[PDB]
């Protein structure tokens, strides 16, 4: 049995190296925000939230982390907190993961009441809320679900501990169904499947209004040719009937509007010479729409295409967000689970339980990287930052 100060001394200086690098990334994101103008809207709000989890995560989590490994003696419930901190901002990551999700969402799904619906001040109310939230759910052991009432009072002596301590060690204060029903499946878990979800529907969204674009582009090109090759004035009339409702519908800013404007009153005057039985005079009434085509409509094709590859990009930044903080809290997580459930298994290894700790640590200091590498507001407003 080696010193237990040496494989204590490698984690309590890998989580000090977390820690520095968890303050110093989101406390540059968190300056990128307050500085840029451009960088200063509703989502943006829930990460710096984020960001001062991950802050916090350094601050205090990973100092009380590194207490509650020395088994120190310690009353039972200030114990409680020093274990129960890092949920709180767990569970206020996972409520800022949620909103930004959501907030991808009605921006794709309903852009037109996106601004009325999503605003700073709800923003803050609604970051407020989640952080109360955070802290009921994360310290709801403090409220009587913990193994306080039933102490380890041979390890509590051998320690040394006064009358009225334990031996502060997590899985000896925290209930582990508190840990597995309550906090990993309700209170993880469930949102993590219902952010899921969430960006199942902004990805599907993107490509059904992609597709509906390339969709009206394709209904103005084809009928188009079927003017053309028309033979009576019913065939004329019945492609810019199609037109006209396939040219609305796309319509539905000045530069814009002027440009579906002629296109809409070119179709109208096709469609008077076809109702008069003009169908020389309405195909090539038909024809001046492809120079509006050309001049106007086209580029608003590309540049709803644009937008749209966008906010398909950001959301697939705001996705790994998401799923690297999946990635980093799963395993403790799926650790705790084995615990609990099977009790006639061996408990997990030492090394791989300060692993997954640690593992879970690491999740803090990763997002300012994802910024840097996928956002380019952030990038540029980073190196101004370090620059000057
Ligand atoms: N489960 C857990 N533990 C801790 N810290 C205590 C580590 N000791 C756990 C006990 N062990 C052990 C016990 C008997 C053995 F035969 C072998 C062992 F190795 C030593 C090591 N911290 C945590 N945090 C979250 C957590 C936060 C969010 C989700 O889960 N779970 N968790
Ligand atoms: C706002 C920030 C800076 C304040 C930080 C306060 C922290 C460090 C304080 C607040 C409550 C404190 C705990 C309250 C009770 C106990 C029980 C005692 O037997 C050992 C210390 C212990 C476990 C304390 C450790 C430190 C502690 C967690
Ligand atoms: C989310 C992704 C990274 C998957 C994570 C898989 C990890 C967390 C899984 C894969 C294999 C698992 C281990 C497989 C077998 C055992 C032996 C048992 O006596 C205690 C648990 C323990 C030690 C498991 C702990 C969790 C474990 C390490
Ligand atoms: C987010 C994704 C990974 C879904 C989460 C799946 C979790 C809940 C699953 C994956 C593997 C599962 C474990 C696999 C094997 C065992 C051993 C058995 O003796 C008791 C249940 C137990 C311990 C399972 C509990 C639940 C478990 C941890
Ligand atoms: C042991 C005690 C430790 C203290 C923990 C306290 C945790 C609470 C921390 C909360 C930080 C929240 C920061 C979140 C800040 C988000 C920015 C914002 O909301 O502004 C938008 C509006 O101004 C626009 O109108
Ligand atoms: C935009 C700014 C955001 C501001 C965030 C607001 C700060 C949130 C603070 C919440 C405190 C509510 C705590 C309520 C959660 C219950 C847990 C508790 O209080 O236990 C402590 C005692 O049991 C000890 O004996
Ligand atoms: C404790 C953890 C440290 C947390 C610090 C949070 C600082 C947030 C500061 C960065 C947010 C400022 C902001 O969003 O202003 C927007 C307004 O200008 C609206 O226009
Ligand atoms: C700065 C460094 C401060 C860390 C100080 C923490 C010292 C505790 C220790 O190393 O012994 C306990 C372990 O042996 C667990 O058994
Ligand atoms: C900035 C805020 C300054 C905070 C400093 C706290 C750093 C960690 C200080 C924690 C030291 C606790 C300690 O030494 O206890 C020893 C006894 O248990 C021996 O029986
Ligand atoms: C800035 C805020 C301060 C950040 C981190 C403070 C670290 C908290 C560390 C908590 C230390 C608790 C302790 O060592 O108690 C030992 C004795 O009570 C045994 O009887
Ligand atoms: C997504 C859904 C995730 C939750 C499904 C996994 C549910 C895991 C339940 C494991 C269980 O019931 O164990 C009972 C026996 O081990 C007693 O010996
Ligand atoms: C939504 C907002 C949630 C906040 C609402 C109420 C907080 C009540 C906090 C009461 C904490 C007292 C717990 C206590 O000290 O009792 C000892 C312990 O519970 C026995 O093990
Ligand atoms: C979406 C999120 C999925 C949440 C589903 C949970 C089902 C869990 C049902 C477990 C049924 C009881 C298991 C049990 O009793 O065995 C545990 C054992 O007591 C340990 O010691
Ligand atoms: C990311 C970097 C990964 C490096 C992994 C090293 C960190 C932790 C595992 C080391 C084993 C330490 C056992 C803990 C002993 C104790 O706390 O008493
Ligand atoms: C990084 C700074 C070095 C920290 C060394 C940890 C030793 C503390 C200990 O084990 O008592
Ligand atoms: C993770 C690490 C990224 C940190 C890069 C250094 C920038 C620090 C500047 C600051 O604190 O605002
Ligand atoms: C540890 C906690 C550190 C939190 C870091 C957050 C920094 C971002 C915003 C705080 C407000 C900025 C205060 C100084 C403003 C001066 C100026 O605007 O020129
Ligand atoms: C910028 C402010 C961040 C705070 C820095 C604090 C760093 C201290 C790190 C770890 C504290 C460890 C506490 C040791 C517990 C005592 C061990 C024992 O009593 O047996
Ligand atoms: C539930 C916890 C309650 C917390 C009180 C926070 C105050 C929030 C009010 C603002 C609501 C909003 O504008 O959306
Ligand atoms: C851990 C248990 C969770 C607690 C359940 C209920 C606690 C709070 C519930 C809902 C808070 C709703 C927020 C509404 C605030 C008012 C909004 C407004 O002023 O317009
Ligand atoms: C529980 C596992 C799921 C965690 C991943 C959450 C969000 C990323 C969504 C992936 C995009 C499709
Ligand atoms: C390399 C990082 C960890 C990789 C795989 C985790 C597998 C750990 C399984 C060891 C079994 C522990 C035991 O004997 O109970
Ligand atoms: C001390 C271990 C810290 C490792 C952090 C890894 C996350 C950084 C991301 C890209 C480089
Ligand atoms: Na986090």
């Amino acid at each position: 049995g080696a010193p237990p100060i040496m494989g204590s001394s490698v984690y309590i200086t890998v989580e000090l190296a977390i820690a520095v690098l968890a303050i110093l990334g989101n406390v540059l994101v968190c300056w990128a925000v307050w500085l840029n103008s451009n960088l200063q809207n509703v989502t943006n709000y829930f990460v710096v939230s984020l960001a001062a989890a991950d802050i916090l995560v350094g601050v205090l989590a990973i100092p009380f982390a590194i207490t509650i490994s020395t088994g120190f003696c310690a009353a039972c419930h200030g114990c409680l907190f020093i274990a129960c901190f890092v949920l709180v901002l767990a569970q206020s990551s996972i409520f800022s993961l949620l909103a930004i999700a959501i907030d991808r969402y009605i921006a794709i799904a309903i852009p037109l009441r996106y601004n009325g619906l999503v605003t700073g001040t709800r923003a803050a109310g609604i970051i407020a809320i989640c952080w109360v939230l955070s802290f009921a759910i994360g310290l709801t052991p403090m409220l009587g679900w913990n193994n306080c009432g039933q102490p380890k009072e041979g390890k509590a002596h051998s320690q040394g501990c006064g009358e009225g301590q334990v031996a502060c060690l997590f899985e000896d204060v925290v209930p582990m169904n508190y840990m597995v029903y309550f906090n990993f499946f309700a209170c993880v878990l469930v949102p993590l499947l219902l952010m899921l979800g969430v960006y199942l529907r902004i990805f599907a969204a993107a490509r059904r209004q992609l597709a509906d674009l390339e969709d009206n582009w394709e209904t103005l090109n084809d009928n188009l040719k079927v003017i053309e090759k028309a033979d009576n004035a019913a065939q004329v009339k019945d492609a810019l009937t199609k037109m006209r409702a396939a040219a609305l519908d796309a319509q539905k800013m000045k530069d814009f509007r002027h440009g579906f404007d002629i296109l809409v009153g070119q179709i109208d005057d096709a469609l008077k010479l076809a109702n008069e039985g003009k169908v020389k005079e309405a195909q090539a009434a038909a024809e001046q729409l492809k120079t509006t085509r050309n001049a106007y409509i086209q580029k608003y094709l590309e540049r709803a295409r644009s937008t749209l590859q966008k906010e398909v990009h950001a959301a697939k930044s705001a996705a790994i967000i998401a799923g690297l903080f999946a990635l980093c809290w799963l395993p403790l997580h799926i650790i705790n689970c084995f615990t609990f459930f099977c009790p006639d298994c061996s408990h997990a290894p030492l090394w791989l339980m300060y692993l997954a700790i640690v593992l879970a640590h690491t999740n803090s200091v990763v997002n300012p990287f994802i910024y840097a590498y996928r956002i380019r507001e952030f990038r540029q407003t980073f190196r101004k930052i370090i620059r000057s």
